[PDB]
């Protein structure tokens, strides 16, 4: 395979690495490295603990993003300091369970995979050992995404292109916690010894978390995602086990391709949209009005209880005429 | 803003006021009032009750009416004789969280909210009062929808109109009604004295009660949703917390906006559809055969048991085309 | 009414009987025979049992295949060596309940309806006595799916012809077996004795199992589907119940209908497809290399540990363009 090489530094979610939309390279071998790790996180502004598992350090894993046809080349690392055999599989990819079959790496290996980027979208990858650790795995975070561009950039399905000026890489996680008797969740040593409680709750298919980026409050406050009126900005989402409904509080989708596909046209002016379990999707939407904006899940428990809210915070002008407070609270005449 | 002003006097669901579908009127700013009322309501056969917040005195708060381009300005009142504050969010507006930002009244106030109708579709509206209270003041009962038609009325994306005969809301809501220890529903004071042990069964994500307009049989009997062999019957349903997949048993969707939304064509011929938690959807059914039918959501343990069944009754004369029993029930040769 | 006249052949899932896809014939009766069974069945490796209830023995009941504009007259057989009343709603048919109003059987009778198949696509079937007893039978098994086809075979939306080499029909089965004190599943005598203890477990939502053709590990070994490098395979899915998510690993949805309506476009190149409780949708793929793929619901907590994982073996020739591994498993450096 006699293709020019180009090396690609992984940023940490929800930020993505720079790239090109539209491009006049043909292509490439592109190449990238994940580095498992295995580690105790806190979860949520109380200190719940969790065992997570982690390609590069974070959940979600990080977003790869190339064009179609591209090669995808990924070292995937499991040092020794971890504890348990490991993966890869890439929806986006064909053949050998996209990919797992071929990256089965014990603490102390490395492995080299390339695949084909034949179909455009966004899609998940995660870890897949096999059999009941498939889906702990993945729960205990060992999921991201690769988006697969075509070589046009995106289009609205009507012959006009969509130009992103951000893009940014929500990973929702389903988290399961067990509880004591007495009602506090548990902390444990090791991924192992969280095993058999936490396999118990997975399988009552209720989680005790829903985060974005790892932790309840990752994307507020000094992390709130930005924009300014006027910038169009690509959320890409992804769920690798559970359904989610995303919605931005204040705006909309203006165009949304929830099963996360470019082959096929965006839908227009979404209240809310749906990622499938196990897959990812992406919504453009250009600000059009200042202020604190919350992306959610709309099933608001899940939202406000149980840790799946992000905050943009957008800069601008104020926009009378799409919205005005007429009277200001006063008493009932 | 200087446009024609125009009142609406909105009705209780399911039923929808009445507004013009194609339209030669320009923009115009339409009037609507909402009074909030907290109360206790009966949901079930049984007697069970429930602490009920709610839009103008239903579960769902009334559908509102307008065309693309239309200004919606909204007085919000929330009487004294009401215990809690409360806003309101309208998927269909942009900016300040839908208007909840610009409509926080305690009891004993007011406000007025303009916000101008730039997408079209089926929307919902709630109450978002912050934090924990949001997902509580929703599946308490404080939510409704809008409809924003294109003023040349809908079409099948196919360069054909669609006209519907008459339109109906169904509004679907899940509840969380706590049990004693002997299994009883237990009942409360108040929505406050409710609210620690309704948040506790909430953020275990499985309702008690999934009604439509507010009750279990509410659209049954004399309240059966109505129609003739011939008329093509719009129904909007709106789920503002959790997903639902309506079906009409004996009929089907024959165009279905099931992400609500008018600026993408329908679907056709469809058996089921799905509508996502915080979100509207609507389809238009052509009706060919008299009889009972009835309107679900498809888990069938959610319809049949815990409350979401409602009953279209038919007139018109029997297509024996279409269906026929070719031999009634005998014993077997 | 004046046809000529076809009978099928009906064979057990996931195989289908054979038909055309397009046809130069005209519209026929095609006479179709269901004979349902209550039988006590094995639904795990363990050993744990189950009160099934099924049409022509089998969960799901067998895919029935016509065309557009065809008449479908079942012969609905509940013999007399059964417990209860049994009937049969099409999704597919219209008026009366879907044909349930009219095939109310007790043991000891059959019933023969016919309906016109005036809309194509993938549709449920199944039994709806009445009341409580809809959701208990669909979830005892009494669920199918019926195909109906255009005369001029499937398209892609394109103008293009897609033709599938061979199709499979995975009926995926929530099933809800309660526990004893101690936490081992319940056996019981009748389908009658285990109505109290599974319409308690029902109201809860949650299955204890989830299954594709009435097993775990049904579609693996010697009962894995299989395909060859190059076929062009369609997949129909069906839930009547609940939704499912899903996706073959290692492959994709090349061409999707997930709503399961042929009026409408596919979707093309899916990662997961969405099947909403109470519909079947279908999925074609061309498989472009061999060896195993586990075709799931992509819940993986559902796919691995509740019984959700079908497998294909799939012959042909390795293709190192689309996916190699470049370096085998090595210490790290
Ligand atoms: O981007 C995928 C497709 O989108 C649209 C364009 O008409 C087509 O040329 C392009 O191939
Ligand atoms: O209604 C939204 C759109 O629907 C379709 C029509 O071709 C287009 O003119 C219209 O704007
Ligand atoms: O198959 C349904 C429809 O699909 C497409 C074709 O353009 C149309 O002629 C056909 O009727
Ligand atoms: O945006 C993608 C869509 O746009 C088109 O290329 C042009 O309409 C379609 O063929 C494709 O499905
Ligand atoms: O029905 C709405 C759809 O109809 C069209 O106007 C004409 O095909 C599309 O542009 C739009 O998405
Ligand atoms: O595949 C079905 C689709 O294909 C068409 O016939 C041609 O584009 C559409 O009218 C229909 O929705
Ligand atoms: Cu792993
Ligand atoms: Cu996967
Ligand atoms: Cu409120
Ligand atoms: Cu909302
Ligand atoms: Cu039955
Ligand atoms: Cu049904």
């Amino acid at each position: 395979l006699k293709l020019p090489r180009q090396k690609v530094e992984l940023v940490a979610p929800p930020f993505v690495h720079a790239h090109e939309q539209a491009t006049k390279q043909g292509p490439k071998i592109v190449e990238f490295k994940l580095t498992i790790e295995e580690k105790k996180v806190v979860i949520d502004e109380k200190g719940t603990t969790f065992q997570a598992m982690t390609f590069n350090g974070s959940m979600p894993g990080p977003l790869m993003v190339v064009h179609e046809g591209d090669y995808v080349e990924t070292t995937l690392v499991n040092p020794a300091t971890n504890t348990m055999p490991h993966n890869i599989d890439f929806h986006s990819a064909t053949g050998a369970l996209g990919g797992g079959a071929l990256t089965l790496i014990n603490p102390g290996e490395q492995v080299v995979l390339r695949w084909k980027a034949t179909k455009t979208g966004v899609f998940v990858y995660h870890c897949a050992p096999g059999g009941p650790m498939i889906p702990w795995h993945v729960v205990s975070g060992m999921n991201g995404a690769v988006m697969v561009l075509p070589r046009d950039g995106l289009n609205d399905g009507k012959g006009h292109a969509l130009k992103y000026d951000k893009v940014y890489y929500v990973g929702e996680q389903d988290m399961y916690v067990p509880r004591d008797e007495k009602g506090n969740f548990k902390s444990y040593d090791s991924p192992g010894e969280a095993f058999t409680d936490t396999e118990e709750m997975m399988k009552k298919l209720i989680p005790s978390h829903v985060v974005f980026n790892g932790k309840v409050g990752a994307l507020t406050g000094k992390n709130a995602l930005t924009a300014n009126v006027g910038e169009n900005v690509l959320i890409v989402h992804s769920q690798a086990n559970r359904d989610s409904r995303p919605h931005l509080i204040g705006g909309h989708g203006d165009y949304v391709w929830e099963t996360g596909k470019f082959g096929n046209a965006p839908e227009v002016g979404l209240e809310t949209w749906f990622i499938r379990g196990g897959s990812a999707g992406a919504a453009m939407y250009k600000f059009m009005q200042p202020g604190i904006y919350a992306y959610v899940t709309h099933n608001l428990i899940e939202a406000a209880d149980l840790g799946a809210t992000a905050h943009f915070k957008v800069e601008g002008k104020w926009n009378d005429d799409l919205m005005t407070q007429v009277k200001a609270p006063a008493e009932i005449p």
